[PDB]
């Protein structure tokens, strides 16, 4: 691509600016996104519409001028081929239906998510300005989504399942780990320049449980990906300060973290790449605050490579596009 | 008191076994608690009823056999003397009403919370089995309640206030810090054997914001208490893994932490006392799981003192009394090798 700052940074090579892209950069806060979203009632149908998905994926590039495009999809799509009914209820969130019996799940056939690979290829041919990021949800997060039926405020079911039914928990984690691995391999084969693993729900776990029930699977998943290809791998996880000392063990090219950690300090302690980590809520403040908090962080970054600016989580639907663009531009114009 | 395991542990002295008490050990899950609560109109009135607050304070001792009593009260009571209306709508939660202008707060008069010191005194007179713990909310947590007017679930207003109005944020934190300091001091004079500072809502802050906007106030608060009395000070804070490296700098005798950190590991890297930190949700599981999770933690504690078992956060009102009793006895029966 014409702009390869993201790739150079992840590879530890010389760069003249820190690359920037934002999680959920293509989303409801964007007028252009809502217009396309309104053409197809069902969200899952939208994810399968190669034309519209491609069009949405490109929006951030044109509108924000970010240094990378992340394909438009959902972390739950690989669950459908397993025999899980996946639906999104407007203003209500995802709803996942299944018998609750792990053995009823069907062996994963990567070709059943072909539309995702088709979008990656289409996006690569639609533009050559920036790299394309492929992604999948991490095993634990997908497991919890499935056990909770799509949503939860306490995650009791997930915890009771993990603690009281370790045999089925392992059985399910093995299925999801291999599913995400096969799914991601196909995305790389389709042309993804980078792949990001989203473990958004691990912050609900104690350090003790993350180490015993999640770490083994994630370590395996990431190692297998690195053996398969040199495609950079990014692992995103909430509750970052809790799991950081374990996560650095992964063969991830970069760890995407939230605001519970101080990236400038992490760069002084660990020989690893980092992405993040502005608190999204800062975008609700005045541009003056956004400027001080953002430049305050960029000026403290002690390295000149292996850093990618991003938020500590995804953009919210109610944030102002003007402020989102302002943030992207602060990073894009910051001299190294 | 006859049992001073908690104090000996906090002072780093020899103990025969680890002491245990649980945040929110007194709650509706106890029938006697429910009957006492129905004796009074409002929740604030109940907190001000010295006779009944004392009765409630004693229930955990009799029912659970915990190693310490924490006086029955609420972290929001010292806000009333500042001129803020404090209400507890049953079914909804706390509601705080005030102008929003720091200049409208009244100078704190510690005597206005005298009922709290009377409860401490009454509890000490009512039993001599275990130590009594006094407590207060930490300045940031109280400030967030004041800005959010109660609960929020996003603390958006708190953050904007803090980032966009630093002058007023400082003025308010100064007031709350001095208020909490004087309030805790009176509890100590009244006889509190230990005082715990609850910073329940700081988990909603980024590490950088905690260091810049909270750390200075808590450090001052704790150092001043320690200069005032040798009374052990426990600092409780959520988002423990995020702020732990800063919190260890406090002159606190123990840090009460949540399940985001591993206490056995903390004892191997920090020369501090620790309280906690079983995830409350473990109590929703089978007694087999509770046993495995609790003993699994206890067996890994590397020290023989300066450790106090507790949950990582308060008990939920819906957790089962029988399972909570089970947990307490599990800890009390653990042999210190």
């Amino acid at each position: 691509p014409k702009n390869d700052l993201l790739l150079r940074s992840l590879r530890g090579e010389p760069i003249g600016r820190f690359p920037v892209w934002l999680m959920r950069q293509a989303g409801r806060y964007m007028p252009e996104y809502r217009k396309i979203r309104n053409r197809v009632k069902n969200f899952l149908e939208l994810c399968k519409n190669v034309d519209l998905a491609t069009e949405i994926s490109l929006l951030p590039l044109k509108i924000l001028g970010v240094d990378a495009i992340i394909i438009f999809s959902d972390i739950l799509v690989p669950l459908e081929p397993l025999g899980v009914k996946v639906e999104f209820v407007e203003g209500e969130g995802p709803k996942l239906s299944w018998s609750g019996k792990v053995s009823d799940l069907k062996k994963y056939d990567p070709s059943q998510n072909a539309y995702v690979y088709e979008i990656i290829k289409r996006v690569k041919e639609a533009q050559d300005e920036v790299p394309v990021i492929g992604f999948a949800g991490a095993p634990f997060t997908l497991l919890s989504y499935l056990i909770e039926g799509g949503a939860s405020k306490d995650f009791k079911s997930t915890k009771l399942f993990m603690w009281e039914n370790p045999k089925e928990y392992k059985r399910l984690m093995d299925i999801l780990t291999e599913t995400v691995l096969a799914y991601l391999k196909e995305q790389i084969k389709a042309g993804a320049d980078v792949v990001q693993i989203f473990d958004s729900w691990v912050n609900n776990l104690s350090l003790e449980d993350y180490g015993e029930y999640v770490y083994p699977y994630v370590n395996y998943l990431i190692s297998e990906l690195k053996d398969f290809s040199d495609t950079p791998v990014i692992y995103f996880f909430r509750g970052s300060s809790s799991f950081i000392d374990l996560a650095v063990d992964y063969r991830a090219d970069a760890l995407s973290v939230d605001w519970s950690v101080d990236i400038p300090e992490l760069f002084k302690i660990y020989d690893k790449g980092f992405q993040g980590n502005l608190e999204p809520a800062v975008l609700y403040a005045s541009e003056e605050v956004i400027e001080e908090k953002t430049l305050g962080l960029l000026r403290r970054i002690p390295v000149k490579t292996r850093y990618v600016f991003n938020l500590g989580h995804g953009l919210a639907p109610d944030m102002e596009l003007e402020k989102v663009k302002y943030l992207v531009d602060l990073v894009k114009s910051f001299p190294l």
